[PDB]
C-alpha cells in the first residue's frame, strides 16, 4: 500500500509506501474518513490497535484511511471498511469534503492529510481485524458528541476537528 | 516493585512481585488512586503509557499505583506522583477510603484491589515520565465529568467508578477552587 502524495493545489504528485510515509516530518498525502452508523441509527465508534503507527490506542470515527493511485474516495471506505471491521455498507454519502488536517500525536508521529470525511450505513456485522481496531462501542451519536464535546482530547484530533464543523455535525445528525 | 496481597476482609497476607502479580489470574492486592489539582483547581487527567501492562494508552485519572511493603498509602501515592509525573504534591486527602473494584482490560490483563482513592494539589511543575504516562490534559473537573458520563467506555474503569461516587465527586468539587 502507498500514500499519494500532493501539492499545494492538491494535484497528486507522486506516493510512498504507507508504513513509511507516516513519520515525525509526515508529507501532505490523500485520505478519507468514514462515519458508520448500523440501521437503528446507533455510531459505531473504533479504538485503533496499539500497533497502529499512527495515534494507537485512541478512540475515534469508524473507518479512516488512504486511497490509492486512481481508487475513487468511496472505493477506499468500503474497501477500508471490509479491511477493518469486516463489513459491508450503503454507497458512502459525502459529510465534509473538503476536510484537511495536520496533526501530531503523543509519540510524534504526524498526520497531513486532505481529508474527505464520509458517512454511511452497515449492511452486515461486523468481524474485527485486531491488526486494526481493538475495541469498539456502539454509541448513541448524541453522546460521542457531548463526550467530544467535552472531553476532545480523549478522542482522535481529526473526529474532533470533523464532528465539531457544524455542516459536518448536521449531516452526522441525518444517520440517527 | 511487589503488591501487598490481602483476603477477603482486606487484611493483608504477603507480598507479590507486581509484573508478576497482574496477570489473568490477578490476586487481591492494595492499591491507590489519585486526583491531583492544580493551584488553579484544574484536574489533571493523564493516558497511561503504551508499554503499560494493564490498560495500555487509557486515559484515566492522575495516578494510581501499588503501595510497597514498609510503606503508608499516603507516602506511596506521593512516591508514584513524583516516579510517574516528577510532581510535588500537598498531602493527599483521603476521598473514597473504601473504594474496591475488579476489572479485566482489553487484552485481559486482571485489576483486583483494594484501592483508596486520595485528591491532592500538586506544588511543582511536571515532568512527565513517559516511561509511565503518554499523554495529559488540565482541565475542568466539570468538562471530565460531562466526558464521563457522555462516553465512559473512552477512560479507564477505575476512573469512572470514582468519579461517579456521590462522596468522591463532592470532594473533587472541593479542589477545583483557585488556591493561592
Ligand atoms: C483520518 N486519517 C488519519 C486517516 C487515517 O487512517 P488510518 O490511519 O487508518 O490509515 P490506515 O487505515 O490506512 O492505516
Ligand atoms: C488503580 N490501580 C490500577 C492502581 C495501579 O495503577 P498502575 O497501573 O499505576 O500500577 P503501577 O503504577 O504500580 O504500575
Ligand atoms: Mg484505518
Ligand atoms: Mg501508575
Ligand atoms: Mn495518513
Ligand atoms: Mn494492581
Amino acid at each position: 500500500e502507498h500514500v499519494i502524495l500532493l501539492n499545494a493545489q492538491g494535484v497528486p504528485t507522486g506516493t510512498l509506501e504507507k508504513y513509511a510515509a507516516h513519520t515525525a516530518d509526515t508529507r501532505l498525502h490523500l485520505a478519507f474518513s468514514s462515519w458508520l452508523f448500523n440501521a437503528k441509527g446507533q455510531l459505531l465508534v473504533t479504538r485503533r490497535a496499539l500497533s497502529k503507527k499512527a495515534w494507537p490506542g485512541v478512540w475515534t470515527n469508524s473507518v479512516c484511511g488512504h486511497p490509492q493511485l486512481g481508487e475513487s474516495n468511496e472505493d477506499a471506505v468500503i474497501r477500508r471498511c471490509r479491511y477493518e471491521l469486516g463489513v459491508e455498507i450503503t454507497p458512502p454519502e459525502s459529510i465534509y469534503p473538503d476536510f484537511r488536517y495536520r496533526a501530531t500525536d503523543p509519540s510524534g508521529i504526524v498526520e497531513n492529510e486532505v481529508c474527505p470525511v464520509f458517512a454511511a450505513r452497515t449492511t452486515s456485522a461486523l468481524q474485527i481485524n485486531d491488526d486494526e481496531v481493538m475495541d469498539y462501542q456502539w454509541c448513541d451519536l448524541a453522546d460521542v458528541l457531548h463526550g467530544i464535546d467535552a472531553t476532545p482530547w480523549a478522542f482522535s484530533p481529526w473526529m474532533v476537528m470533523q464532528a465539531t464543523n457544524r455542516e459536518a455535525r448536521k449531516r452526522l445528525s441525518a444517520f440517527t
